[PDB]
């Protein structure tokens, strides 16, 4: 089928750390999960392409479940570089309507309910923690409780994956904090803003002043805040990994959380991810195919950080409270 | 017994991207491997041994499978620098007969053949395509099933590894051909010519023109054209790879053909063969296997220039292999 | 989530930086049994190590040392050791071994009495003998394996056979030890302990001192590649440990030691650096499975065996020794 | 079809010689089969050698203590044989070679085993079974060491822990109380055939000669001596259990459970049976489980002690020590 | 080892026909915990069936057995039934219970005291209404099961669910105790006893010692049917308790009643028999045996269309009896 | 839960004299799967059967057969078989059909289509060599090893190589189908119905239903005989695919229908009655609940036939071959 190899085709054009698992994935999972992937990056190509109006997107978004059963519909008036998957949207909705009624009520489902939020912040941007966990539910969170729905829906991992909506919910949210966090700067220089107001406020009157020398000193702070925010998720992060029993689900799930935590231990107070790029014993020993060697990866990186904790650092008190939880945790 | 001690000796001072793998085997599987790999060893010794007339080293090839039943024989003409293996030749062929019957009918078969096609390639060189999968058959196509037949004779692997040799066969022709694909200076130094005639040909005069620089753009038009055909036999490495399901055993086949993929993906469109997931899962499962090939695909596929000759070739392969599932 | 517990796995990361890791890898409740475990012995040892204190009153200590796990408040200040923590707010650690259940408490208060009893019995002798040398790392090593391992199948996540190996569990231990001495050659010196079983360098310098010196470097290698091929006979017996292990986050835990164990007499062998300071297919898999397990310690049992001086008075002692592997 | 066809024969010969062991052999996985196997053949034509008393003692001897030598001797045969399974003597050379091609580790275990046991078969060719002492030291040639041997191939296979073969006294418990079991139900048989295989220090407190039991009158003593010599096998029992627990291959656990279960089937019939003395003795949660999990094995046997145990004649003067090794088994 | 516990076993294989071996082949704790908690149960079964004991003492007796447990020198010599050794050497059973992990002694006790409120208010009533028929049967049964759970669960050896779901761990007890009251049903006819539910043979004869009289064989079996069908409720709760099990040993102890218990229920369904004397207990049954899951499903299921092969139209329970086995079949 | 499926069950232990049982025992999805794919070829069987339909009638329907499950008021008054409650009623049969989950449903309308054509080629031809009888076999009995064979590894209950292997899924189905053609001979004799091989049958009489006369019972042995050598053959497959199986449940499945054709292999061997009637069937410490036992059970059967060959008969010689073959290798 041609028209599934196209997908694949934009699987690996618009997706360079996924592509790899995905195609791994065993049976149905793997065209379900090409097909989730393909179409949250088409709404992402639009609530993204500025070009276009509030007016004019809200719609555009509200809408884009329906898109999918209408084998004609398809945006041409996209500047983005993923633009083609919204032009060539036809062949990804023909293949979309080509898989089990099952999965196609979660991804349609998905993309409504989260075609709602992303509009909704169209206008408004993050102010306190509290907005900012709610946008990382609607951008990632619900994409993590979609997947854990289809490996539920696959039979391949037992029904309390896609129950346990919390967990799905927390391994989306580490993923996207960690993104934000890391992308802060280009986020900056491409005119958007993702940092929580509540948090950032508190050090400077403008969230782009940390792209400033000058204030160099509270951005790492202000930064060291949100990384020990987000390090709450892992909790969470660790208890969903040790549910799955399919070696190829495994996989999919634990490398991103694995390249998550070493890049939170990788920008933790450090000033690199202000000015430009940041790069990433015994964890050389062993490999993220398993949990128990996830969790000792995870667990050095956790000291990798806790032994870079400024004692000045006003959130220092706070980065070891959670750090001693992880540790002591089961 | 110190003649089984003196055969994993000669096995480590002949291999290396294997000896230690080998010996990992789980049950019977190590001797019968290990035995199996020096008997052809010593073939392949009498074989590129250049110090012995084409009317004597024929009948050597044709009959080497027999002296695995000759307590005595043995070969000392040989210079080789693996020649230990031939002049000890009674040690290994010892153990060769102390090796369960199911075994030995296995590799004195597959020596037997592989004598026949290695003396068949001796006044001649790589013409057709059709030619070159013909001789990494009798090189490294023999040595893949006969691998297989040893995997199910312990039934440490599935019956069915060992019936499917078409599968087999592509996991000694990816390997055989990515070696040679690459050590194209290497036996150019040494005279002998593995690139098919009807691929160099159509690009220069004498297969030695590619390592002139006045040629470095017809040489790597021809490499990737080599690069693109040995790609098409991924797909049935897979399919291989997924049937095993003993660990040991996933081990000695897993790690060559991804060391192999991870070849091509460096000598891909590179001029210098004449002259990000995958650093956090290693090829223990199955899963992984796929998610590094699937990585090595487009490390290739994103250095596919369209000025190129097979740039339709190349991509048409690396969709089916991405798609496949 | 006890406050006390979050304490011990703090002492545990300290005093620790390449076990703390897998420890809290460890399923379920051997997680905290082991990770106690470990303090314990950290004290247990702690005393012996410092030398503030006299033979006089260390022997007292080493025998009730498995005792005090039994009041709550005892605890040593008189201690000053870069470990004091452990010694001073033991009652934590202590405190925290009174909730394991019984079937745990039993098996580490065993391993620290028999551990105390002959740790205080080399108080002041040295290691003579190879046949005594083996005595020493029994008691602060083999009897940690053979602790771990009956904690393995007390928790039931390993099968009952791997506690009664415990010829097996004490091997696994002495390698370790062998290792980390032979290793630590210089520290043990420039300290004031000697480890280095004195029949064995005797016959080749008069003081264990003399490895130390620049003129000696020769007698001090072979002396060295000597042990080293001493240690390498417990391979066979480690190999066939791990094989027993079905448990993923046990494998984990003793696989990785035993790796780096050999990663570093394969590094130290014929090494003239070990007097002085510190120190292919294996970049391919990791030491998560018994099978890549096997392929990177024969892998290393080569790049000793490639490396042997033929002029060695132990080379034909290693050769066979690296070849009764290979075959095994 | 293309293959060896003297292993063929050599099962062929098992079935023949191994009614009731051939099966569950035949059950056993891998390398264990042939090993086993050639193993059992191997000791059954050395058996037919000591049994065979158309030969001389100052010819038999020698056979014996070169039995072990003979499996590498390519054209060894023996054709004055008059037993039976003398088939496995005239065409052993079908066997030895066979023997030959297992592996070279296989080969030692058996090899030793069966010299160590010609040694022991010699020693009581010119004597008789006196003490209990005695009693277990020859039960121990003829069985106690085929315990051994097993114990340590399956070792040797890896299919069992390195601990079941190193524990020598567990298997041969296995051994020795399979043989009593045996010879305590073969008296009547082994009678006229002109073998005694009781323990003098045992049957002469009852009668002067051996063969006094089968004299009716006697049937009283007779079953008082019979139930000495089972309460004295019965003690084998906890270590059987023991040996089994260890177990983890489950053609394995076939092939030494449903030995053992029988036995303590037939002790537990023979017990203050008569008939014992006069004629062949033969065969009820039991009848609900099988053989084939530990817990079930455990069932089976508790099961088959208490149906002795409620069998005791408080008159009998075994009665203190029946009791009693059934109270410890009883009790873990 | 010591010799009161010894005595324990020793009163366990001669108060428990079959059920002390596979008691004894439980794992760990278990073993102890469950033979302690049987040999309890028996003395207190012992007393309430003593009819030489006015209901002016024995009540006092069930109400306070509980607390007999922690008194070390209580004793009951009064018994005049044949299991009486364990009320007069109770303070053996009772210095063990105490020697038992305190978590088992909670569970023992209280299952103790309230079996013992229980028995204590049928001592002068009949069954009358299935409901009286169902609170009967959970103080001599339904509790057993509720506190053999909660044994293997502190035991940690299966799940706390086990313990927790005590609905069908009553079902458990409940199946088998009704199965047994159905079919001994003339052989405590022969005794005054009475345990049929008069609520349902009072639609039949006048008295339930009618079904003994010839002439009301047809009405004695109808009767038969509904109270068999009423048990067969209990199948669902049954497999559901019994596919949560992990244990083997444990598993052994819980399947072969149950599975044992059907096989009596199908032999009895619409039998004459059953009226006169015992019944004879009668595919794909025969080559597999009560030790895994499936198995037992199969056999469980292989009995429900015995019953059904076998149900008349004519019967008035006809429609009813099939309609719970046409459930049970779909239940996955 | 589901009137329905409900009724799926009734028929299956109305049509299944023993094999329900043993069905419903079976985990997960595989259960309904199993039990739908059981009646599906219930009703596909009985109109093959029913002797009152013309063939060329038959033919249609044994064809079609695959697509009525989706023609949901499909049915069939006309049979007179005595399980037509299946084909009466099957509408409500091919409801729960749908109602599988769609990698089933691919795995049992694949096989009647299979199999439909199949059975509608020997509908007017009698098997003749014995290459034939096995591609009889193949069509009434070999198609539904691979089916169920696909269907385990579909649940993932099963290693994918389970279904994959489809040449000693064959065998499985083979060994079963040629056990019940050998016993049932009388059987089929009345009722007007031929499944022994021709090329074979035919060295031994002229018409074979001489064998139903007891002047020729010496000869029918002697045939008998030789097709339960030829059934022995099979073993060797059946063997390797039970211990590729993992899942206790599939096992019960695979291994019990297996065992109890080899033992009536054994009580025909060589017996007389089997053409004067129907024949009624270590062993009893252990059962058909593991590889080892069931090889263990096997391996005595084998016996049981070995020591019972006639030195005279002529396939003795064959009949010792295949049986030293599953004894030793
Ligand atoms: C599997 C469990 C439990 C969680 C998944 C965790 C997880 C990958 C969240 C996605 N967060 C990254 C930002 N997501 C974007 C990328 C990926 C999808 C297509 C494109 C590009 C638009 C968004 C959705
Ligand atoms: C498997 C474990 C733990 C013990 C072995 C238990 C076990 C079979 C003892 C044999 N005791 C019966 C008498 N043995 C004889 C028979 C079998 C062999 C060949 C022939 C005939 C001569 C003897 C040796
Ligand atoms: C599990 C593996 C590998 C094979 C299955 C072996 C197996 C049941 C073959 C069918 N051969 C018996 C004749 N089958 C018929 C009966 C049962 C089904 C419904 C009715 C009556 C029509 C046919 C199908």
């Amino acid at each position: 089928s041609s028209s599934l190899k196209t997908c694949y085709k934009y699987l690996n054009q618009t997706s360079r750390s996924f592509a790899a698992v995905i195609q791994a994935l065993d049976g149905e999972m793997r065209n379900a999960v090409c097909i989730f992937y393909l179409v949250l990056r088409a709404l992402d190509t639009l609530e993204d392409d500025m070009t276009i109006s509030v007016e004019k997107k809200v719609p555009l978004l509200h809408n884009f479940h329906s898109f999918l059963y209408q084998p004609d519909w398809r945006f041409m008036e996209s500047k983005e570089k993923d633009r083609q998957v919204l032009e060539d949207f036809p062949t990804i909705s023909l293949e979309f309507r080509n898989l089990a009624e099952k999965y196609q009520t979660v991804i349609a489902d998905i993309c409504r309910r989260m075609g709602i939020g992303m509009a909704e912040f169209l206008d408004k941007h993050v102010t306190s923690e509290q907005e900012w966990d709610k946008y990382c539910h609607y951008v990632a969170g619900l994409v993590g409780i979609g997947l854990s729905r289809l490996f539920s829906a696959s039979e391949f991992e037992d029904p309390l994956v896609g129950e346990d909506t919390e967990r799905a919910n927390s391994m989306g949210l580490f993923l996207q904090k960690t993104n934000i966090i890391r992308d802060y700067l280009e986020d900056q220089q491409g005119g958007r803003e993702f940092w929580p107001q509540e948090v950032w406020s508190r050090y400077v009157k403008k969230l782009g002043d940390f792209a400033l020398p000058e204030n160099i000193d509270l951005a790492v702070q202000c930064l060291n805040e949100l990384i020990t925010n987000a390090l709450h998720h892992i909790p969470d992060v660790i208890t969903y990994l040790s549910r799955l029993r399919n070696q190829s689900v495994f996989n999919f799930c634990a490398i991103p959380q694995v390249m998550a935590i070493a890049t939170l231990a990788a920008c933790y107070n450090n000033q690199q991810v202000f000015k430009g790029a940041v790069l990433i014993a015994v964890t050389l020993m062993m490999d993220a195919t398993n949990m128990p060697a996830v969790k000792a990866i995870i667990y050095q990186y956790m000291e990798e950080i806790y032994h870079r904790i400024p004692d000045s650092n006003p959130s220092s008190s706070k980065t070891r409270q959670i750090i001693s939880t992880i540790r002591t945790q089961n």
